[PDB]
């Protein structure tokens, strides 16, 4: 039913090259149906993992996800000013689709 | 592969009380599998409309959407205040579940 998405930090900064590593929780199993989006200010989000730990073309090697089941990770291996965005996690294992409520990620 | 997904208008402003009538093409034939979400400044998507045409739960009754194939609608029938956000369109066709560019609407 209604899937509740749960996602940490809610907001960080960092220096550019640090490791960043963010959570999304989910209220039930999802299996691995799960997205990473990042979404750049003014823009629409970009879809950066899908089944939990695939990375789609074009991608920087940077960015990677893990998990299965009800905790999922999401890693940028070496922070770089281009990151500055909102990530979100994204479940399309059942409708509704739903969000975690994104980690706002900034340099400095 | 990779389905396109435009959105006009790009940004547009109207007063509490009016229509909005907002499209969505997709690059290829996605048969209804499209979704329409409200992201709210700050906040997350989320889920308006799916199956091109179904509302959820608890979405109010001023919402729309139609279409089928390549072409695709929302319509909010009467825009009240609440309404301020970026209206998305995604296709659930295929992975990956690609984004409309988005739709800022403002009032007045």
């Amino acid at each position: 039913t209604d899937i509740q998405m749960t996602q940490s930090p809610s907001s960080l900064s960092a220096s550019v090259g640090d490791r960043v590593t963010i959570t999304c929780q989910a209220s039930q199993d999802i299996s691995n149906y799960l997205i990473w989006y990042q979404q750049k200010p003014g823009k629409a989000p970009k879809l950066l993992i899908y089944d939990a730990s695939n990375l789609e073309t074009g991608v920087p090697s940077r960015f990677s996800g893990s998990g299965s089941g009800t905790d999922f990770t999401f890693t940028i291996s070496s922070l770089q000013p281009e990151d500055i965005a909102t990530y979100y996690c994204q479940q399309y294992h059942n409708l509704p689709y739903t969000f975690g409520p994104g980690t706002k990620l900034e340099i400095k």
